[PDB]
DNA sequence: AAGCCACCC
DNA sequence: TGGGTGGCT
C-alpha cells in the first residue's frame, strides 16, 4: 500500500477504470511477466491527467518507486509518464536511481522508455561519466543494462559518438540474446539515417550476428 | 503530425 | 518472414 497520497489517488483511479477484457491480451503481449489492469496508453494518460489536475520535486523519486512497486504494469508506464514531467530536475545524480528502474520489473517497454530519453540526455551533458557506467553495464550480464549501453545514444543523430557506439557493439555482438542482437541492429539502422557510409563500413568489416547485420542495413543496402 | 518501427508470432 | 499492431520522435 502506497504512502504517498498522489500514488494512492492514481491507484484508486486506475483501478476504478480497469478493463479485464483488455488485461488478458495486454498481459500475454508482455509474455505474462506482469499483471495488467487493461488500460492502454491514451486512456492511461487521460487518467493520469485527471489526478494531476504536480507534486513537489523532492517527492518525485518516492512517487516513481511506489508506482514501480505496484503489481500492475500500467503503474510503471504511468511512472515513466510522470518522470517526463520532472525532466528538468533529472541529472547525473539520478543515474543510480535510473539503474534501479532498469533492473527492477525489467522488460523492453520500461527499458526502451528510460534509456534513449533520460539516460541519453544525462550522458549528453555528462559524457565524462560514460566510462563509469557503460563498461559496468556491459560486464553485468544483465541484458537490460546491456541494452541500455547500446541504446542510450539511439536518438543522438549527428551527436553520435561513433567510435564509442562501435566499441559497445563489438563488446556485445556475441550475445545469444534476442533483445541484444536486435538492439544492435536497431541502433545501427537508426544511426545509418545520419551516417550511412560509416555504418556500412562497420558492418562490412566487423562480425555481427546475422539478425543484427540484416536489421542494420535493410534500408541502405540498395545504395552499395 | 505521422512516418517509422519497438514488440508479437 | 513480414503483417498486425500501438505508440514515439
Amino acid at each position: 500500500v502506497p504512502m504517498h497520497p498522489f500514488v494512492k489517488a492514481l491507484q484508486e483511479h486506475f483501478t476504478a477504470h480497469q478493463n479485464p477484457e483488455k488485461a488478458e491480451p495486454m498481459a500475454r503481449y508482455m509474455k505474462n511477466h506482469f499483471l495488467f489492469l487493461g488500460i492502454q496508453t491514451p486512456e492511461r494518460r487521460q487518467l493520469l491527467k485527471d489526478i494531476i489536475q504536480l507534486p513537489d520535486q523532492k517527492d518525485f523519486q518516492i512517487i516513481i518507486r511506489e508506482l514501480w512497486d505496484l503489481p500492475e504494469r500500467e503503474f510503471q508506464a504511468a511512472a515513466l509518464d510522470i518522470m517526463q514531467k520532472y525532466k528538468k530536475h533529472i541529472n547525473e545524480t539520478h543515474i543510480p536511481f535510473l539503474e534501479e528502474l532498469i533492473v527492477t520489473k525489467s522488460w523492453w517497454d520500461s527499458v526502451d522508455s528510460i534509456v534513449p530519453t533520460f539516460l541519453g540526455d544525462i550522458f549528453l551533458k555528462h559524457p565524462e561519466l560514460i566510462s563509469a557506467y557503460i563498461p559496468k553495464w556491459i560486464a553485468s550480464d544483465n541484458i537490460w543494462l546491456q541494452r541500455a549501453a547500446i541504446l542510450f545514444q539511439l536518438k543522438y543523430k549527428q551527436k553520435m559518438d561513433e567510435e564509442l557506439l562501435f566499441w559497445i557493439i563489438g563488446q556485445l555482438h556475441s550475445s545469444k540474446e534476442f533483445f541484444i542482437q536486435k538492439a544492435i541492429g536497431w541502433v545501427l539502422r537508426e544511426y545509418a539515417k545520419t551516417n550511412p557510409d560509416v555504418v556500412w563500413e562497420y558492418v562490412q568489416n566487423n562480425e555481427l550476428a546475422p539478425l543484427s547485420k540484416r536489421e542494420a542495413i535493410k534500408h541502405i543496402k540498395q545504395n552499395y
